[PDB]
């Protein structure tokens, strides 16, 4: 399962700043006579000019056909650098993107989205379920509600991946689960909690995911205390696929800290802006690398003010895991419908008389589940 990493509009292969090789999109583009254009401004915040400084421009629909193994899951990454191309006004760009019959983006403004997020460029990442097709069709359609609309695209990646999704616990419900193995997903957030950014070249599974530090998403007054294991500390994955997350995610964590009393007076809280009217999977990654005994660190987990792990079954990482240095994760599903936020909160539990009063999280991923063959949300509005 080799990657296909296309720099759209490029004239030759090139390597980016993180050792990833990109090839031009031309051989996979089925639509003739489309415009390729360089960006005429290079933002200093770009980590590389590859693939961002070259684009395709579409004023009518255009289709890519990329060979895939139809029994395999694939990550799809769309790369957008809103800039000036062949004299066009980037604010006029509104378009949809489909993967086969799945709508990914609709009425999408890369420029307004970048403005709202204070970003120079955007990556939109999806995990596409096995399709039973030998070809992935990626279709770009300029908005027919905007007379001046065009579509653009700077990079497209198709990355074969393992079946990393299985089951999620339904947050509103006592003991109910749902199946996610055949879901189509949008990656909303991917955090190395308590740890450094991890570039794609250091990701596990050859999946070149980027894992971001979590501090910008903390919204409680206290930031807790970060925990770090030695770089030589061994994560013993056992049955968990190493492609789930790289070891440096499990070797770092955010906890509440050494004063159990202050910990019980607070929730460690993260907050995320998402799109309303979707079910989301919250994948919480855990690894205890300090304590060695069950019922030492025992905590409640709340998602959108509902108990995800609590009451008489609070979280105990070593209770789940059986050992120091063994990683795990738990998926929780929440339907969101002011309907545009997910909150994650942790605080110690008093159930069972734990030796300490603390909580901990090592990593976090948030995924949107497709509804009605659509993943598209509105553009964020800048403030």
């Amino acid at each position: 399962g080799q990657d296909i990493s296309l720099s759209c509009g490029a004239s030759e292969p090139a390597v980016d700043q993180d050792k990833k090789k990109w090839e031009p999109d031309t051989k996979f583009l089925k639509t003739p006579n489309t415009v390729h254009a360089p960006a005429t401004y290079q933002d200093p915040s770009l980590l590389s000019t590859v693939p961002y400084m070259t684009s395709r421009i579409f004023t009518a629909p255009a289709t890519y056909e990329i060979p895939v193994k139809g029994d395999k899951r694939h990550m799809l990454r769309l790369h957008f650098y809103p800039s000036t191309y062949t004299g066009l006004n980037i604010l006029d760009s509104y378009f949809s993107v489909a993967a086969n019959d799945l709508t990914l983006l609709s009425n999408f403004s890369a420029a307004i989205t970048c403005q709202a997020l204070t970003q120079a460029y955007l990556v939109r990442e999806y995990s596409l379920a096995p399709s039973e097709k030998d070809v992935l069709s990626i279709i770009f359609t300029p908005s027919d509600k905007h007379p001046k609309a065009f579509a653009f695209i700077n990079g497209i990646e198709v990355i074969p991946m393992p079946e990393l999704f299985d089951t999620a616990s339904l947050v509103g419900f006592s003991d109910q689960t749902s199946d996610t193995k055949t879901a189509n997903l949008q990656t909303m957030f991917r955090l190395n909690v308590g740890g450094q950014d991890i570039p794609g070249s250091q990701d596990s599974g050859g999946l070149t995911r980027t894992w971001y530090n979590d501090a910008p998403y903390i919204f409680s007054a206290g930031l807790g205390v970060t925990l770090q294991a030695s770089n030589n500390f061994r994560i013993d994955y056992q049955k968990m696929p190493v492609s789930t997350a790289p070891a440096d995610v499990y070797k770092t964590a955010r906890s509440q800290g050494p004063n159990g009393d202050i910990n019980m007076k607070s929730n460690l809280t993260w907050m995320f802006q998402v799109d309303t009217n979707f079910t989301y999977i919250m994948r919480l990654h855990f690894c205890e690398f300090q304590l060695a005994k069950i019922n030492q660190k025992v905590f409640n987990i709340f998602i959108n003010n509902r108990t995800a792990q609590g009451d008489t079954n609070p979280a105990d990482i070593l209770g789940w895991t059986g050992g120091k240095g063994i990683p795990t994760y738990k998926d929780y599903a929440i339907y969101v419908d002011g309907g545009e936020e997910i909150s994650l909160q942790m605080t110690p539990s008093t159930f069972g008389q734990p030796e300490y009063y603390d909580s901990q999280l090592n990593g976090l991923e948030i995924f949107k589940i497709d509804t009605m063959k659509n993943l598209a949300g509105p553009n964020p509005k800048p403030s």
